[PDB]
């Protein structure tokens, strides 16, 4: 089999669509995702045309070794797609309709920066390269871009799955290349980090500062180091759902910021005892009494400037 | 091949059935269960009609490749089920009893609400789609749909396999979908939490509570904190164990609860230590004894709102 | 190719064999095992019969595809075993004897009430449906039944490999099925449990305990909680090496007994604190007294009727 | 099919080339990366050569199994390469141009010594065998080799892909072998490694040292102990990113420092507390008050010292 | 195809190596190692042979399907190999030359005794089984023995790869099975587990025993409560890295030990708190001064037996 003979010197325009039937396994270290869909192709090809009138049929199925089809394939893909043809279609005109299901497992980056109040714009990359005989173009049937109302994303809301409708078509290896961008946009579903990271972070923060209402040295080494290593584990915990980042996440940014909290309590905490036992006791009381109001403002305006940055 | 045609405009009519052999694998974070199971498949086909006298036979067998087969699809898959082919049987009038035997990875959503005390119901959702030469439908053979009795999902009870009769037929793509919906009841075995987590999570929290019996600072510090941060290490051990969901899970309202309790011990503690100081502690006496009865008080009463609004 | 035809009215009888070679990935939580073994299969079809005079040879050699092959399957297998024919023979007479080597993951349900002093009968089950035009059942040939020497499986001791010779027939979706249970007794090798998980729980415990010899509430407090939440942690690791029971085992029996003999230790010295406070030492002293004889004896009483119970 | 046949007793080259479309999956622990790529081939067949006026055809296309081809493959894989043959186009010459998209997990050696702040060249080695009619070898088409724009590897910056244009050949089981050697050059994004290690690791060791100004022995236990073992989990931490390595890395040389500054600072606090019994605190004081400078001192020139060895 | 007949009454000698090209993922718990190697085969076909002179051609290449070839296995894969076949050579005389690249698990028993300054024989076993017509046997050509020089194991040195020339022929299931077993010998790269492991768990150990200078009951129970907990997270992460055996391993013996002198030291600290408050400080001095000497040569000594018990 040979590609459709241009017409006049025209470039071969292959119509793709694709519906999501399963969305899953959006692993964010690995910054891939898992989906099932249909792929839709359509092209005109002359060598197939027939006369409906005589033939009595308004369409021919053909098996995919019977006819030419275009090597359509996906860029941002870890292996090839497992497909399955559904079916070929072949209008009298000669206009073939190509219906695939496929699965496959996409590489696409994700941006952490507002983690976890985040949004993503998810890309499948859709690409032909031209033959010798003619360069092969890639169109989107609007028509044949969808979802399924039940497509779910463990963890996110979906948005919306459109297409950029221009292709970009582009030189590689000495051949044209024409490459179309299917966006699925999403948004993470912040819920849970409520009350299982960030809710119990505050509080363990919250109860460090009650050793400014303590004049105990031994039971406020306790309070803070009890609380900072409680710190450390969550941040252990936040870092293990994470890729590790050139940039700095909103979550890190507060997790290092916390740490600041603690080394200067522990600074205060030092402060306050070394005062008491060289009977300065007025001097650290005024520190401690400043240090009540101090922690939780600064803290208050420190996380207001941070959410200012970051949002 | 080409389909069955159509003695008027009739729909074709592709009875089903599944028979479950193995249920494994249901993996809560994932959302998914594997199945291994027998796939029956029945439709009248006219042009494989036989005379029983004339042939010989009572049935005849053929091979997949020899004879017209529906593309017969699971909509909830990972990848494209692992089928092998056991039996295709043609009675006189051109009855064709398909039979297969495969195994598959299905996506179905949990509703984790009342987790550990939760059931669910697991679907296995059939499809067909329709060719240009006829309308393709689903139908539930009752006698073909049922579980091998030695059926074990590890973790769970199995309630009930049924299937819904009625299909959901919808367009897709201008072709006409068929659609059908195998339901699996499954209640999940909440014997172990109760010995693993439940009751060490209560016991920390009640030794938390003999800081009500305690004048020293130091001693109740170290009660408090110390049983806080293993109330983390459970808060992460079950969350390991859990997707993250938009919504409170009945595990995760306790345990969310259960962090007030112990910021409110804490300030407790605080308050007691800081009227001894002030030389007052008939005033911390008097705290420290309503405690003693407040907290286990309020921590059954919101334990009993709690378990009203999730039951 | 068909069945063999009858020379009577007859069931045509496969005769069976498995010989393992390795035994691998006994997964306790998932319930499965590994497997690479020989199948052999032994049948007569008499239209291969054939004069050793004429054909030269006396045993043909043919490749699966050319011959009619009874379709066996294993029942309890996640995906269908990776087989590789290893041999094909036919002798005059038309006795086919067919050899295969395989690989499958078993799942075979495990009894934990024991653990990890437990044993187990894993099962293979191999299965055979029969056809229209005859009944096909199956027998096991003895001396085809066995295993490698060098079969080791990591963790456990394997006892005997026997095959059930009676088959189960029955009917199932109107048609039979001949069903062979080849039996693996195993029983697990438990001494690592002893240095590792038993006596570092023991002597944490026992620690615990030298708080009866001591008046030091805030030491007595450390003591207590320290050890607790050391015997948190292998709870935790004892229940990862698990799946969930809707039964209690002997180890997690044991587990949760000492959390009470934690929680009756924390009661004793809170009580011993507030004597002490409350100036009834001489009280205090009886209670902490009694406590050493008591704690290890209670102990030791409950142990024996655990042991009783589960052994 | 066999070799083109010699025009004279030249050795036939196959010109490559290697174009990177997507690199994934880093994985220090396994020292491998994935890559998904176009590999290139070249080659004069003149047995595939044709006049262009009698032909009608200025290029030709076969499919691989029509045509000779080299059986080029990859030395440092875990696995054959999963390829897709993209295009096979000859010319009036007979030269043949070979097209193919391919991905593969690639086993390349870590040099850890450096670690996060390390730089690495991970290598893609192509190779050929040697036929009896001829000797094939490789060469480089420096205008075919290359990598995509948007190549981005999870935690890495790509430097540089180049190809050794010179080929290593040698004997391999009696027949001559042609190794090409394509280099990655690519440098660690160590940015995470500093608010998520490196400081908090910093700021527990720092608060270790406010034991300096404090006298209360059991709050200096406290401090010391509790801080080590949150050294210890760091230690954990980093070492379950990395491989078992048979020399010292630089973060593994600061980690293992650290540990010799704790346990000098608990003989510091235990002489201490030592000389305060025995009545000699003005003693005590003198080490302590020498702690304070030597302990910061010794840690700033102990990682200059360090980082000169290293960088 | 059929077996080359025999001359006289000789079985048919294959002529095999194993040449390694990688080496990887060496898993101490699942007792695996992956491999890629080529596999070289060799053995007379009469039936084959050819002219010299008259032919032209010195040798002829053929695919595997146009003659006989020997089904070689490996007895301690988990699953069947990954081959390609890279080439087949027939010289005038009929010797056949085989060569394929292939990638396997390999199952293979690890003696952790040792641990982690332990050497192993890793096993590679090759099978072929008899045919009706002639018995086979296999046979090591030491030529096409070998491995790469770039073969590296990550945490384990590369000693030899060497072949047990002498065949272990015997009867399986009524045909003679000739088996080789080819050694690869290593040994583990101890010297991470110094800083890592070792020198920690000592210095927690060192830090125990300052509760021998220090009359402080509060600030001793803290000391070796928290190295003990340290201890077992050590403990933990040991286990972790290996299976469960049978037996004690060097660092399993060294672990429990140490678990003895916590044991010891928390009496000791007991005994010295209870004469201090009984007012018999001058017998508590005693013992504290004794411990002093006691712990660390009872250490060493028990060290000294433990390495001359295993080594
Ligand atoms: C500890 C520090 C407190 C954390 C503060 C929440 C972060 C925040 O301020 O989050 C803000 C995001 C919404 O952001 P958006 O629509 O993506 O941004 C686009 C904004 N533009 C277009 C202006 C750039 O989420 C929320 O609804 C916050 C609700 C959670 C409250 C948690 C309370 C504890
Ligand atoms: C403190 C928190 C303790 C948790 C208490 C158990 C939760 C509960 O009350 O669970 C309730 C569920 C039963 O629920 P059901 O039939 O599935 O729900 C459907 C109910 N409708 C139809 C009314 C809406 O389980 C039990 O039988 C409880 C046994 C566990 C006891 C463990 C206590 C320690
Ligand atoms: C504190 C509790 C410590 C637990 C003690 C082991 C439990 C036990 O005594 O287990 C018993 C099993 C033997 O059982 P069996 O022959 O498989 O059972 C079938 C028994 N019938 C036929 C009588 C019903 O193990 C042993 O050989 C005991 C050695 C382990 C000692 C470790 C001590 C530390
Ligand atoms: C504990 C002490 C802190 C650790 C010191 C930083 C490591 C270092 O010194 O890092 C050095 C590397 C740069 O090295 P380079 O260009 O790869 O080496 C090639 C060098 N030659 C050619 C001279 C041999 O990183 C940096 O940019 C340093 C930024 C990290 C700041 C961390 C502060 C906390
Ligand atoms: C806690 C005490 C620390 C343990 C000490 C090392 C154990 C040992 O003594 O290890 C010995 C092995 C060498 O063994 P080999 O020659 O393979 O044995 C074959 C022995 N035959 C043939 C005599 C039977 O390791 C070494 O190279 C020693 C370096 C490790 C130092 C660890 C520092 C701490
Ligand atoms: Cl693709
Ligand atoms: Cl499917
Ligand atoms: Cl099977
Ligand atoms: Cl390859
Ligand atoms: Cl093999
Ligand atoms: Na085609
Ligand atoms: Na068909
Ligand atoms: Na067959
Ligand atoms: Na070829
Ligand atoms: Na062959
Ligand atoms: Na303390
Ligand atoms: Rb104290």
């Amino acid at each position: 089999v040979s590609p459709p003979p241009p017409i006049a010197d025209e470039p071969l325009t292959v119509n793709t669509g694709i519906y999501l039937i399963e969305c899953y396994s959006l692993d964010d270290k690995a910054e891939t995702f898992k989906v099932n869909a249909f792929l839709s192709l359509s092209w005109k090809d002359r060598r197939l045309a027939f006369d409906p009138v005589r033939s009595g049929v308004r369409v021919k199925t053909y098996e995919p070794e019977a006819i030419w089809i275009p090597e359509i394939r996906f860029v941002n893909v870890e292996n090839a797609r497992d497909a399955d043809v559904v079916d070929i279609s072949v209008s009298p005109d000669g206009t073939v309709q190509y219906l695939e299901r496929f699965s496959a497992r996409v590489l696409s980056p994700l941006d952490f920066r507002r983690y976890p109040f985040d949004s993503q714009t998810l890309h499948i990359y859709l690409i032909v390269r031209s033959v010798d005989t003619r360069n092969i173009v890639l169109a989107v049937d609007l028509e044949k871009v969808g979802k399924n109302d039940d497509v779910f994303l463990t963890g996110w809301d979906i948005e919306s799955f459109t297409a950029v409708v221009k292709p970009a078509n582009f030189a590689l290896e000495d051949r044209l290349e024409s490459k179309l961008d299917y966006q699925l946009r999403i948004s993470r579903q912040y819920f849970s980090y409520i009350p299982n990271i960030i809710l119990p972070m505050l509080f363990i923060l919250f109860i460090s500062w009650t050793a400014f209402w303590s004049t105990s040295y031994e039971a406020n080494v306790t309070l803070v180091v009890s609380t900072l290593i409680a710190h450390i584990f969550f941040n252990i915990l936040v870092e293990t759902n994470l890729p590790k980042t050139p940039y700095m996440t909103y979550t890190g940014a507060i997790i290092f910021m916390i740490y600041l909290f603690y080394f200067v309590a522990v600074i205060e905490v030092t402060v306050q005892h070394y005062l008491k036992v060289e009977s300065q006791p007025a001097r650290a009381a005024s520190i401690t009494r400043a240090s009540r109001i101090a922690f939780p403002v600064v803290f208050l305006l420190a996380n207001i400037i941070l959410a200012f940055l970051f949002f």
